């Protein structure tokens, strides 16, 4: 019905349907028929066709041309909002806005149609390091198998966008520009012969609030490597591709990661009777500890076994033991040796060389906290607070962000005094799970916001001179983050005897590799892959040891190989990814030097060449 041309780009609408489709040098891409755009509310859906009123404007700005369609009126309800779907005339671009005017989620744009039932033809989507689905994919894909349902900003999605490209190398990404109260919805049946992804939305504060916005770009020519440098591109046109060499003008101790072997370890652990990890027939059980002694001995013995370059990051080495008491995990655990101990480690490490973190949490706020008071505690839109008792602290509320820059000055602050000078800090959980959002009057929070004030945790610490680190790489934090627990694979999230979602691509390598420092599992897994293989194609440092929370001659050698690739590449842009030959079983890396890493899963061997 309305169709629009400009700058090589077409866009059409229909005023009836609300369908559009887009299209540029020569590929047609056209909204699913079938799935309306539609607004959520409890257990039922509604069409945006459900308005009463609908009115369709058509417009040219300065800036671009477009339709603009106001909806009111939902069932004698007084509900209305606006979008504006429109071409950018400097880029080609489609850009797609949904403005309040005045509802729990907002399915819209509805998903593009991606049926083609060829077998090349893939969907990317960026749950953790990267998936590429084809639309053969033999297991079913839904949002509800994505960590936290497809959330930007957390594990479900690392980076703000998808995208779907079709054998014949004509692709579209779609980036939210608004990602804080956002997600995608996946759909890929098993075997397919389709793959659906579309943007959600949700109310911030129990409002719609602020503009939500899409931008798609169409591609020619393009491979999942070209997919990445497009949101790459757009980051930095934004000023939040923050490199380590930025972050390194700042703070040169940066530099000094490279090479390093990860070591993870704890000291004490207390599950507490109400921790859904207690066995209340067995009190003892996964009570423990071992002192600062034991890990400064166990150091002392790495380097003499020829382990080199290490860092450390001490887990439970406060007080109340792993997972209990934050914010008020002070002072270090006595039984372990005491500040005295922990300080004797810290020489120790480095005397010989190492480097030496500390893990912490400023997030899970324990009724067993020794000043916990539940004002300080988040209040969803709701009015409620939110507890559970899962980890070894038990009962357990959440600590508004507002106030987590208070409790990292202070906490930190008091490890200053003990005269222990971190290398780096792990904050948990941060860069992982969603930001918080918080209605109580003391300290009102949008998700927005506690990204930022969990930024300012790490802002605190870089100022310090210590190197910020955190669960995984959720990008918000890219600013403000120089390394992490991992940003590891899907599939190294769940049981290797699991189907998989599709093909591993270093998709937030492409866009991150040379912004965020990353080590890798190393675990072999029998029958199948040794992952030291993804450590390498993703250019990556090594774990030497990892003691996951809850329940070597050769190690060094390998860790070695993985260490000296990454004391090349790893402040280096990872340029190219792609499937050898298309088989997904056969994986090269190129780096910004060149140097290439090949890696064959059906001889599970890599080569390192250029
Ligand atoms: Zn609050």
């Amino acid at each position: 019905m309305m169709q629009f041309t400009m700058s090589g780009t077409m866009l059409r609408f229909d005023e009836t349907t609300l369908r559009f489709s887009f299209s540029r040098d020569g590929a047609t891409w056209s909204g699913c028929d079938g799935i309306e755009p539609q607004l959520t509310r409890e257990d039922r859906s509604f069409s945006f066709a459900g308005a009463a009123t609908v009115t369709h404007e058509r417009i040219e700005t300065g800036t671009g041309v477009g339709v603009r369609s106001v909806f009111a009126g939902f069932a004698g309800a007084d509900y209305a909002f606006e979008t504006y779907i429109w071409i950018e005339r400097s880029s080609g671009d489609v850009l797609c806005e949904w403005v309040p005017l005045r509802i729990d989620r907002v399915l819209w744009p509805a998903p593009l149609s991606f049926d083609r039932a060829d077998a090349h033809d893939v969907t990317l989507i960026t749950h953790e390091q990267g998936v590429m689905i084809p639309n053969s994919w033999p297991t079913e894909v839904g949002t509800d198998a994505v960590s936290f349902g497809g959330r930007f900003e957390t594990a479900g999605g690392y980076m703000p966008w998808f995208a779907q490209l079709r054998s014949d190398g004509h692709a579209y990404i779609a980036i939210c520009e608004t990602p804080w109260n956002a997600g995608y919805d996946i759909d890929h049946p098993a075997g397919g012969p389709y793959t659906h992804v579309g943007m959600w939305f949700e109310p911030s504060l129990g409002r719609m609030d602020y503009r939500r916005v899409v931008r798609y770009r169409l591609l020619d020519h393009a491979d999942h490597t070209a997919i990445c440098k497009t949101y790459r591109a757009y980051v930095n046109e934004r000023g939040r591709l923050r490199t380590l060499a930025e972050k390194a003008a700042r703070n040169p101790s940066v530099r000094d990661l490279l090479g390093r072997s990860w070591v993870a370890v704890g000291i004490k652990t207390n599950v507490q009777p109400d921790s859904s990890f207690y066995d209340p027939a067995q009190p003892g059980k996964n009570d423990s500890l071992v002192t600062f002694a034991q890990r400064e001995r166990q150091m002392r013995t790495l380097h003499e076994m020829g382990a080199g370059r290490l860092y450390l990051a001490l887990a439970g080495w406060a007080q109340p033991g792993y997972d209990n008491g934050h914010p008020d995990y002070l002072p270090a655990c006595r039984e372990a040796g005491g500040w005295k101990g922990m300080k004797s480690l810290i020489d120790a490490c480095h005397e010989q060389g190492d480097l030496f973190g500390t893990a912490d949490q400023y997030r899970d706020y324990y009724f067993a906290a020794r000043t916990f008071d539940p004002r300080n505690a988040i209040r969803l839109a709701d009015g409620t607070m939110p507890e559970h008792a899962m980890w070894a602290g038990g009962r357990q509320t959440y600590l508004c962000a507002e106030l987590a820059p208070d409790y990292v000055r202070r906490n930190f602050s008091e490890i200053a005094t003990h005269g222990i000078v971190l290398d780096c800090a792990y904050l948990d959980v941060f860069t992982c799970n969603e930001g918080d959002e918080c209605s109580h009057p003391e300290h009102r929070m949008t998700r927005r916001e506690c990204y930022e004030r969990r930024a300012e945790c790490f802002e605190y610490l870089l100022a310090h001179g210590i190197l910020t680190s955190s669960e995984e790489v959720s990008d918000w934090a890219v600013p403000s983050l120089v390394f992490c627990h991992y940003a590891p694979y899907d599939f190294q999230m769940r049981s290797p005897d699991a189907p998989r979602h599709g093909i591993p691509v270093p998709l937030y390598n492409l866009v991150y590799h040379d912004c965020v420092i990353q080590p890798w599992m190393m675990d072999r897994v029998a029958g199948g892959d040794d992952y030291m293989l993804y450590a390498l194609l993703n250019g990556g440092a090594p774990y030497l040891i990892r003691d996951a929370a809850y329940a070597t001659e050769n190690d060094i050698e390998r860790c070695a190989v993985v260490a000296g690739l990454h004391r090349r590449v790893g402040m280096q842009e990872l340029v190219r990814h792609d499937l050898v030959g298309g088989d997904p079983l056969v994986q090269r890396s190129v780096f910004a030097d060149g140097t290439a890493v090949t890696c064959d899963f059906h001889a599970q061997t890599y080569e390192v060449a250029a």
